[PDB]
């Protein structure tokens, strides 16, 4: 069964320099990383850094979560990301996005032991 650090792979790292794909980047990998299944997530961050890089950020600015816990983490550096967003005339279960590329700041909320990221919580 599916860890919630397995799971935080499986819907936000995508280790690769730059968003790189086929047709169109959002479609594709919201599709294939199974985000599409039971509904079109409506937003998805993915992360274009080694998961070492996103792992360390666990241990780097402790800042607070968007849904108040304390547990959440903020890169001193900024990331290679790409935004996936629902279009309007998105419905499921023929999900579309805007794909949006971005260098920012990660957050994420951090668990377990060992404390890894389990949530993206942000980009600033
Ligand atoms: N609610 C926040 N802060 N973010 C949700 C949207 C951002 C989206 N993050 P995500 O898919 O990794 O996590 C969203 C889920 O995470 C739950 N969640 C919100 N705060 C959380 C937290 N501090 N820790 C674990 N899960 C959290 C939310 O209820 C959503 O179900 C992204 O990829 O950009």
């Amino acid at each position: 069964k599916e860890t919630a650090a397995a799971k935080f792979e499986r819907q936000h790292m995508d280790s690769s320099t730059s968003a790189a794909s086929s047709s169109n980047y959002c479609n594709q990998m919201m599709k294939s990383r199974n985000l599409t299944k039971d509904r079109c997530k409506p937003v998805n961050t993915f992360v274009h850094e080694s998961l070492a890089d996103v792992q360390a950020v666990c241990s780097q600015k402790n800042v607070a979560c968007k849904n108040g816990q304390t547990n959440c983490y903020q890169s001193y550096s900024t990331m290679s990301i790409t935004d996936c967003r629902e279009t309007g005339s998105s419905k499921y279960p023929n999900c579309a996005y805007k794909t949006t590329q971005a260098n920012k700041h990660i957050i994420v909320a951090c668990e377990g032991n060992p404390y890894v990221p389990v949530h993206f919580d942000a980009s600033v």
